């Protein structure tokens, strides 16, 4: 499958592609503002992410560090990144389906459109500000806007026992981008689409 993942925003980010034990791909590469990335995603990758991450520094091995979405200060991702990141979350060819999704449940760094570039089923897209109407509480220093879980580390905010309900903090979240999961146990806001399809991340849509 293939992703082209576009960066609309003023910024530069790094894009990342994981699945958490692995790169996909590439695994990373820099984006300026404007530029465009396609990447090659194996069929049936199961959980599957794709972020961006902000303010980096690599030297010439591709070794550094990100103020949002560090994945172990490598350029070239092959684990999942450091909150807070907004994310773009796959399954690909899951018994003859795609499932795709966003999710605020890592929190917010940068705004995403995640949708197919082929038919039969819709996108998804959590573009509002969520950095700057941030609570004071889970504006992350370093940039963006954590999760309650990274935040606290409570069995209610991380969903531990698998009985946890929605928070003020889930609900923030559900308000701004009410089509990305905005905690674990949320109404699920995942994307069924044809098996096979292809996509196209933009950060900064609109």
């Amino acid at each position: 499958a293939t992703f082209e993942i576009v960066n609309r925003c003023s910024y530069t980010v790094w894009a990342a592609a994981s699945k958490g034990d692995a790169a996909l791909d590439a695994g990373g590469r820099q984006l300026n503002s404007g530029e465009s990335w396609t990447i090659n995603v194996e069929p049936g990758t199961n959980g599957g992410k794709i972020w961006a991450r902000t303010d980096c520094y690599f030297d010439d091995s591709g070794s550094g560090i990100c103020k949002t979405g560090d994945c172990g200060g490598l350029l070239r991702c092959k684990r999942f990144g450091r909150p807070p990141t907004t994310l773009a979350e796959f399954s690909l060819n899951q018994y003859g389906k795609d499932y795709i999704d966003i999710s605020n449940i890592k929190g917010f760094n940068v705004p995403m459109n995640f949708s197919p570039t082929t038919r039969g089923c819709r996108g998804v897209r959590c573009a509002a500000d969520i950095v700057g109407q941030c609570p004071a509480k889970l504006k992350a220093p370093g940039g963006g806007c954590n999760d309650a879980c990274t935040v606290f580390q409570t069995s209610e905010y991380c969903c531990t026992t698998g009985k946890c309900g929605p928070t003020e903090y889930s609900r923030f979240f559900k308000r701004l981008c009410p089509d990305a999961f905005s905690y674990v146990l949320d109404k699920p806001t995942t994307v069924t689409c044809p098996g096979s399809s292809n996509y196209r991340v933009t950060f900064c849509p609109t």
